[PDB]
């Protein structure tokens, strides 16, 4: 059984990517996961099931929906999505974690700035541009261009990485490299998101950052 992320939980899947991106130290385990997450609900539930029966994977559907959990860490309400392949207590404790960098960022500088919140719109882009580089490199069957996508992120993600404490090039680039040879599937979810994303036109940063390094997967 597949997750098929629609429309109505892109805003959620964002805010998710953002508080892997303000926690210090974040532990990247799921964030290839969630980054796939992000750009099938970008593509929709009827793009991505057609995409996957035309290239001959045989997918079972299921719906992602908004669900409220109540749990005393303090009674706390979460909102958490109905996914096969991410349990209720890892979304969770993605948002315990969060919070916890969060507080300490209020300490430190009294107000947070929207490009430095977990909400700001581009943060699922930001996780999406690792996943550009590690396509990029998947050919060798090997992780041996992992130290060539540490090298180009730092370089390209320069300002994102100054507004992101959570921003740990290696880490998501090896939860990239683990999802995409567990399950192959996701290349071509993803090389159709990135054909579908060039037609986006906006005042974002991040999405003319993905948008170039796409385009550098062909040459
Ligand atoms: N003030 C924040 C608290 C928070 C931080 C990090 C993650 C989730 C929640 C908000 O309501 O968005
Ligand atoms: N505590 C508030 C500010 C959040 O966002």
């Amino acid at each position: 059984s597949i997750d098929t992320p629609n429309y109505d939980v892109q805003k959620h899947i964002n805010k998710l990517c953002g508080m892997l991106l303000i926690t210090e130290d974040a532990n990247h385990k799921f964030t290839g996961l969630i980054g796939m997450l992000y750009a099938m609900s970008r593509l929709g539930r009827e793009d991505t099931i057609k995409i996957l029966r035309d290239a001959g994977y045989h997918v079972k559907a299921n719906g992602v929906d908004v669900t409220t959990h109540r749990q005393d860490i303090n009674e706390m309400k979460f909102e958490v999505l109905t996914l096969a392949s991410l349990t209720t207590e890892i979304q969770i404790n993605i948002e315990i974690e969060s919070r916890k960098s969060y507080k300490k960022m209020l300490k430190e500088m009294g107000e947070v700035a929207p490009e430095y919140r977990h909400d700001s719109p581009d943060c699922g882009m930001i996780i999406l541009c690792i996943a550009a580089l590690v396509i990029t490199k998947l050919a060798a069957g090997d992780r041996s261009g992992l130290t060539a996508v540490i090298r180009r992120a730092n370089n390209v993600l320069k300002n994102e990485m100054k507004r992101y404490k959570g921003l740990l090039p290696k880490d998501i680039a090896n939860s990239f490299y683990e999802v995409f040879e567990k399950h192959p599937h996701f290349i071509d979810v993803f090389v159709h998101f990135g054909i579908a994303q060039s037609s986006t036109r906006g005042g974002s940063r991040v999405e003319g950052i993905f948008a170039g390094l796409f385009m550098n997967a062909y040459g």
